[PDB]
């Protein structure tokens, strides 16, 4: 009966997708798909954030315009989250005419009620290419330990520190000219105006205790004004009324999730939910999922952006931690950095979200894909833990008893003690609980095979007079699996349509409680297959 309007971070155009951007996406496309199970109104949005002077510098050197760079990374990010079953409503851009109109409305807003500032700085200017030059795009010697080919404002030598107006000899990243400091007029976003009202948030208790945590000591350091603006030459929009200067892309960007969301609508021919789920007094619920390292734009600036421009604020933000492979930050000497699109060709998708999922919890502590373990764990625990009760059963149900289930229950005790679990695991994939939900569920699968094993099928088809005994147990045993693969759902979308396919049915959250008595099950080949360390090592070279 809710109505839930779900983001991811929108991923940047000029990288491909890789396995820290999944852990994000599978984590939010789990709860996504728990939620549309238990009959609420999702809106799941994303969009690849296309602006900035690193994107205007690239298509420069690939000889294309930017708009034809981006769309060419926004169809290979699709391919790849489709590729992943990442379930979104609308996949936009922030290079778009919603969010033009958006970010200057929301702009217009913060002018009109104080909270833009105009201030001149000075900046390391590139006069042969006729550009100011972030930090990174400034080259030089250290001034420490004279180390030559340092950029922005650290040395990876001697690891020393500075502001790049430091570097000895310093040298534009982009035509080799000698940057010199030029001033130009910026525009400010007055954040901290709203100091109070985001400590008044940080309190509430709706954050993650770790970020609330962290919000402190950001407030501690004292909340600054936000440069918002950047000046020609720019891929970005323009800011009404200043020529010659642009939105810095973080500020448009998570105006970007007002636009896909916009876009959505209006391809819909929607004129009414925008406006139900932004303005002031919504009764729907907003939440992010983000990793740690955006939680400033997200907990700071984009609340009072929306504040100060007459819009709702998140409900919530859901942060999750970084994915380590093999225990440490990915490595591509290691070939631990891993692609989206690489992962593919040697695993399946399901296989990756039961492992995030089997590790993610509400806390934003790191994930890690220990690649040992994960060979283990998807052999253990889907092979043979959940699909064995359906690999194990069937043959006899299709072979025997000519595709037809058994008119009763053997042991309805024991399938009451299956469907009776439904709201503690409920419970876990909406707190976002979710390697507790999986344990609950390898439990029951647990005490599933218990049964099959008590019971021993393979001792029964062989004795003369017990076909209705061996009916029975294979029966129950399928019907544990409807069950377990009802809680699994959210989790694993194509083995969840392979089960279907074999049980004729559709898995609902409230149909486990109707058992399938007296039903035609079809024939299948293998559900789900072993993997092994042949296929890892294949990866991880094929990721060098
Ligand atoms: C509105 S969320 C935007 C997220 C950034 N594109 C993440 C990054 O580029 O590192
Ligand atoms: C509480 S999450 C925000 C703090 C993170 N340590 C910022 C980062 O990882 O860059
Ligand atoms: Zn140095």
């Amino acid at each position: 009966a809710k109505k839930i309007l779900v983001t991811c971070a929108l991923p940047y155009a000029n990288g491909s997708i890789h396995l820290g951007h999944m852990l994000e996406h599978i984590q939010a496309d789990v709860w996504v798909r728990y939620q549309r199970m238990r009959g609420h109104e999702v809106n799941f949005i994303c969009a690849d954030d296309a602006h900035g002077t690193p994107i205007m510098l690239k298509a420069q050197q690939l000889g294309i315009t930017p708009e034809q760079m981006i769309g060419e990374m926004s169809q290979e990010h699709q391919t790849d989250f489709a590729g992943f079953n990442i379930s979104y409503d609308n996949y936009h851009s922030t290079h778009s005419e919603e969010n033009r109109q958006l970010s200057e409305l929301i702009y217009s807003r913060l002018k009109e009620n104080g909270f833009i500032k105009n201030r001149t700085i000075s900046q390391l200017y590139d006069p042969e290419k006729g550009m100011f030059l972030p930090d990174r795009f400034v080259k030089g010697t250290c001034p420490k330990c004279k180390s030559p080919d340092q950029y922005g404002d650290n040395c990876e030598v001697c690891g020393a520190t500075y502001s790049p107006t430091e570097l000895i000899e310093p040298k534009s990243v982009v035509s080799g000219a000698t940057p010199v400091m030029r001033d130009s007029e910026h525009f400010f976003f007055d954040l901290p105006s709203f100091s109070e009202m985001l400590q008044a948030w940080t309190r509430s208790g709706a954050l993650q205790e770790q970020v609330a945590n962290k919000m402190q000591e950001w407030f501690e350091s004292g909340l600054q004004q936000w440069d918002i603006s950047r000046d020609a030459p720019y891929f970005g929009f323009e800011i009404p009324n200043a020529p010659g200067k642009y939105f810095y892309v973080w500020l448009d960007a998570p105006i970007g999730y007002m636009g896909s969301f916009k876009n959505l609508c209006d391809k819909r021919g929607d004129s009414v939910s925008f406006d139900e789920y932004w303005k002031k007094d919504s009764t729907a619920e907003l939440y992010h999922f983000i990793g740690k390292d955006i939680v400033y734009f997200h907990s700071l600036f984009w609340p009072a952006m929306l504040e100060g421009s007459n819009f709702r604020k998140p409900s919530n933000l859901f942060v999750h931690g970084y994915v380590t492979v093999n225990g440490a930050k990915m490595s591509k000497s290691r070939g631990t950095f891993i692609k989206a699109s690489t992962w593919l060709n040697h695993f399946d998708a399901d296989s990756l979200r039961y492992y995030y999922t089997a590790k993610l919890s509400s806390r934003i502590d790191d994930i890690d894909l220990n690649l040992e373990d994960f060979v283990q764990r998807v052999n253990a625990d889907i092979v043979n833990k959940v699909v064995n009760l359906a690999s194990r059963n069937a043959g006899f149900i299709n072979k025997r008893f000519d595709g037809v289930l058994a008119s009763e229950l053997a042991d309805p005790q024991l399938y009451k003690t299956f469907t009776d679990a439904a709201e503690v695991i409920g419970e876990a994939w909406e707190s976002r609980e979710f390697g507790k939900a999986v344990r609950e569920i390898m439990a029951l699968a647990d005490l599933a095979n218990r049964y099959v094993d008590e019971q021993a099928p393979w001792v029964v088809a062989k004795q003369e007079g017990r076909d209705a005994d061996l009916q029975a147990i294979c029966s129950m045993g399928i019907n544990l699996f409807r069950v377990l693969m009802t809680y699994l759902k959210p989790v694993l979308p194509k083995l969840t349509e392979r089960a279907e396919a074999f049980l004729n049915t559709e898995l609902t959250w409230d149909g486990i409680q109707q058992p399938l008595l007296g039903h035609k099950v079809n024939p299948f080949k293998a559900l789900y297959n072993r993997i092994d360390m042949r296929q890892v090592e294949a990866l991880v070279e094929a990721s060098k």
